[PDB]
């Protein structure tokens, strides 16, 4: 009459030896009321991956609670059962016909153990079931050498009739005291890839956010193996860590990765399945799941899709499941126990959609901060997953990753899968139309098809707030000297100097303006900043923070400035600010008014941004209000007008170091002197016109002629009025 | 959100008694601080009394949940920084220093920067620069309230309850709001132009509301609005086609109907014209001070005080040369080209333990005064006018 419907998995305790294959520790009353045997094998549902674990049974204490089940951590490793999930209990499956192989592979070793096997074969088969796709088991004291080494099981060749069994069990018949069929051990390799059972994942398949991965380890690891340590000092201890970012960033697999390297208690929700028409169907499962939660001192609780679940109060007031079961989960958590050992965390997603309600510090003090990976995490991501496919199925070098790496700059961690997925598929797919089934082995992974791949790849991650464009090297910074110095200076003074400025209270001016000619050294100057800084560097572009909604640009900068001061001191970089700067010469709206405002007061009005230093480059000065041009804030000007001989003649000499000059004959000296009244831009606008004309004569050339170079020079005018450098020059005097 | 909770509810006759809760300021932070530190005890964690006096002086926007948040984040960096380094050493040893309190509080940012009332750090009066005249009216003004409210009711004559601060945008008009609230010992009101200002229509009405019956519910006080120009204007300047409502609420509310004896109300305005004629009557507003540019005495005070860092007598001047030759500027101005100054001073070879003459004739050539014999000539103008 007691119907148990579900089940959950229980580490077994006491360790000692038992059965440790076949423990299955379920009540006598459960193992009656399914009319079988228990001096029987026993079948365990967890729902869906048929075969169902065929194990044998044993009978318990009549201490066991009949919830919680035990399976040995060597099942729960073969089959990745991870804590908290669902477990069914059926009816037994038909006896096997006997076992054939069973072959050791000695995983992580370099096998030639000899002296160190010292007769395995009574270990491995001196217990019942012993199921040959896995036995993972403890060193244990053998002889002297320490250490600990584990065993693969998983190649064999029997063959069993029914295919729904994955599992294949089979009975075990092996000679020993205190020899299988033609020896038992042989060959070193990896897991069977016939029979592909899923693997746990590890720490080592995320790449690229260790200065994160680290920080979340310590996190996880200070309140559950550590309670009293941190009880001690009476503090309170942290019940909730933020994991908050763009999607596929890489969140749920680090979830994934936790949950599987945790031997401790697990809770895992499915969202807002649990939500249900009755008002108090979602409360008991609440409070239950939390008495669950409570009543094991191990226990973690993962939540997910928090906005769906936990909506916002002021953006929409819809009903049904509400911020009522918010606070009620947040009051029982809130004295669910003193020290405990208990973390939660919540994998939500831009947490502007997640409720106000749920951010104070003494549940939830922990915040993760999620970006998109730069080109250094996406090389680190691409060297793990092609280490993790091996070798045996491409050939790549280390140069032709790093520039497919640069090449994606605003890809996300799952466009990297994306493209090497679609290169697999594209490999195929053109060996079958042109080989017509030739052997796919030796066709493995080339450049052609991954350059089809995003080519045709077409992602949707384009529009996002980080900027993560590609940078150069000084080899591209063509200008002059002084303001090589003048930036190199006012960079280092911030980095170096914050002691020396707290000790004299001068702070930092934190203001540089950067007016000049629309040709050139206006939108480069992000791009060495970016590279020779090694800062986190974001840029925010004119019309891009522009946006139809009223007030959604001044949200925006509020977050977007907010970022920059939780991102440790760093710089800031804004592209076109003469859009939204005249608000007197235009009519503009009152969102422009209102961005006025909210960015002179925010600079230095109430609270002080010492750490982060603030650099504006803007191509006519005039447009910026004098209201906010007040001197202590944004002082400092630079000229930057266009580029002198040096630097054009830099600019020619790195865009013709594809041509040859040696046979062209020209020095670029007589050009550069010709070529003064144009900009670094203009300058490569016009090679560029030059070798299009040179190629245009006889198709591909080795060599450009002097008759392009003056065609090109007469077809193309400088285009800026010496009007325009008198005015800039009026203002200069001015400032 | 009081505003949020039904005004039925909210009536004399059953909820007469309010029991109001601001921020805390900065005694009450270094109280709470004090008292929890007593509370885990000095047996696991060191700090004296001048390194909590100066967090908590640092501190001007937290709450009484941010106290606690920079506890836990400084213990748990503390914790987190042990394992790293001294290999899970006893974390007792380590206990708790200032470094990782600087680093909780540069990176908690919290998100409670936004509040209508504003508490502006207190200043003494020997950072203020001022002039023995102004000061000694300031002091009367403020005198007078206080201990004649009892003779004006018998008098009748109660107070003009209106002081309008006219002047340039250097200085003397940020700081002296400071310099008001420190020496009178009274709870301090602070808005800013724009904040007032909101995209919903009657939300600004709400907001207006709502400043000014705290003002009266927050005994008699002095009520300071940083600057009147960015709303007053209407006809001249048509401002979104608005703000009218603002300005017949704020006409109405000081003189209208009710009249506040108790409470005293100052306005600083960075231009005369556009007040509109409707406040410049007599009645109301009609104290005008010049508040001019800062004298002989005034910037030789301020030099005097930046100086203080530095050594005058290893940097040979006198402080009386600097402060003639200098004495077109402002106090903000001066203030900057003393930074520029120590900028220039320090370039060379990192810190320095003075400023020699040299960087601050580099500093004075280099930064013009920026200020225009005209807007002189008018204020002087609308003074002689007024
Ligand atoms: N940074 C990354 N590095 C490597 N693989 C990644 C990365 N981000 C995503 N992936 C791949 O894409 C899959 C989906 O990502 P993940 O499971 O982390 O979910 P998510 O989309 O970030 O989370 P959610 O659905 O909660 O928003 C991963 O299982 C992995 O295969």
């Amino acid at each position: 009459f007691k119907l148990p419907a579900e089940f959950i998995t229980r580490p077994h305790p006491s360790k000692d030896h038992g059965k440790e294959t076949c423990t299955a520790y379920i009540h006598p009353n459960v193992l009656s009321s399914l009319e079988i045997n228990p001096g029987s094998f026993c079948t365990v549902g967890k729902i869906g991956e048929n075969g169902i674990l065929v194990i044998a049974r044993a009978g318990d204490e009549e201490v066991h609670p009949v919830n919680v089940i035990t399976l040995s951590t060597t099942i729960r490793s073969v089959g990745n059962l991870i804590l908290g999930d669902r477990l069914e209990l059926k009816k037994a499956q038909v006896q096997p016909p006997y076992a054939t192989k069973v072959t050791v592979g000695s995983l992580q070793g370099y096998n030639i153990l000899e002296c160190m096997e010292e007769k395995v074969i009574q270990k491995l088969l001196d217990d019942s079931g012993v199921i040959m796709p896995g036995m993972i088991f403890q060193n244990l004291k053998t002889k002297a050498g320490d250490e600990s080494i584990d065993v693969v099981i998983t190649d064999a060749s029997d063959d069993s009739l029914p295919d729904v069994s994955q599992l294949d069990l089979n009975m075990d018949d092996m000679y020993g005291g205190l020899g299988s069929t033609h020896i038992t051990f042989s060959k070193e390799t990896q897991a069977n890839r016939k029979y592909n059972l899923p693997e746990p994942l590890s720490y080592a398949a995320v790449g690229g956010l260790d200065k994160e991965i680290e920080s979340l380890k310590s996190a996880i690891e200070i309140p559950l193996h550590q309670p009293t340590l941190f009880s001690s000092f009476g503090v309170s201890p942290p019940r909730g860590i933020l994991l908050h970012g763009p999607p596929g960033t890489g969140k749920t697999m680090l979830l994934r990765v936790v949950a599987n390297t945790s031997n401790a208690h697990v809770l895992t929700i499915n969202g807002p399945s649990i939500v249900s028409k009755y008002l108090g169907e979602t409360e008991a499962a609440l409070r239950d799941i939390f008495n669950e939660a409570r009543k094991y001192q191990p226990s973690i609780i993962f939540i997910d899709e928090i906005d769906s679940i936990a909506p916002n109060r002021a953006n929409d007031d819809s009903g049904e499941v509400e911020s009522r079961v918010v606070a009620t989960l947040l009051t029982l958590m809130d004295g669910m126990g003193a020290a405990g050992k208990v973390v939660v965390i919540a994998a939500t997603n831009r947490p502007n959609s997640v409720d106000p309600a749920l951010r104070r510090p003494g549940r939830f003090d922990q915040e993760v901060e999620i970006g998109i990976p730069d080109v250094d995490a996406r090389f680190d991501i691409l060297t793990k997953q092609f280490s993790r496919m091996s070798s045996d199925r491409h050939v790549l070098d280390s140069e032709a990753i790093k520039y497919i790496a640069s090449k994606t700059h605003g890809y996300v961690g799952a466009d990297l899968t994306a493209l090497c997925r679609e290169s697999v598929m594209k490999t195929i797919q053109r060996g079958l139309g042109t080989d017509a089934n030739i052997d796919k082995f030796s066709l493995k992974v080339t450049l052609k098809d991954v350059e089809s791949a995003m080519v045709d790849i077409r992602p949707s991650a384009m529009r996002e707030i980080f900027l993560e464009m590609p940078k150069v090297y000084w080899s591209d910074i063509g200008g002059q000297e002084e303001l090589k110095t003048k930036m190199k200076e006012m960079i280092q003074l911030p980095l170096e100097a914050s002691e020396t400025f707290a000790r004299l209270g001068i702070s930092a001016p934190k203001g540089v303006l950067l007016y000049g000619p629309p040709g050139c050294s206006k939108t480069l100057t992000a791009k060495a900043l970016a590279t020779e800084s090694g800062i986190n560097f974001l840029a925010v572009k004119g019309p891009e923070i522009f946006n139809k909604y009223v007030g959604e640009s001044e949200r925006a900068i509020r977050e977007i400035f907010r970022k920059a001061r939780s991102a440790a001191p760093s710089i800031i970089f804004f592209d076109e600010i003469d859009a939204l700067s005249p608000d007197r010469d235009g009519s503009s709206t009152s969102a422009a008014n209102h961005v006025l405002t909210s960015l002179l007061n925010e600079i230095d009005g109430v609270e002080e941004l010492k750490g982060v230093v603030i650099v504006a480059a803007t191509n006519r000065p005039d447009e910026i209000d004098a209201a906010l041009l007040r001197p202590g804030r944004l002082d400092r000007h630079i000229y930057v007008g266009p580029p002198d001989v040096n630097a054009r003649l830099e600019i020619l000499k790195k865009c013709t170091k594809k041509f040859n000059t040696e046979e062209s004959g020209v020095d670029l000296h007589e050009l550069a002197d010709r070529t003064e009244g144009y900009s670094g831009a203009e300058v490569v606008l016009l090679c560029q016109e030059a070798g299009l004309a040179a190629i245009m004569e006889d198709l591909d050339v080795a060599k450009v002629e002097l008759r392009h170079f003056e065609k090109a020079f007469k077809g193309i005018a400088r285009g800026i009025t010496p009007e325009m450098l008198s005015y800039y020059e009026e203002f200069a005097l001015r400032s």
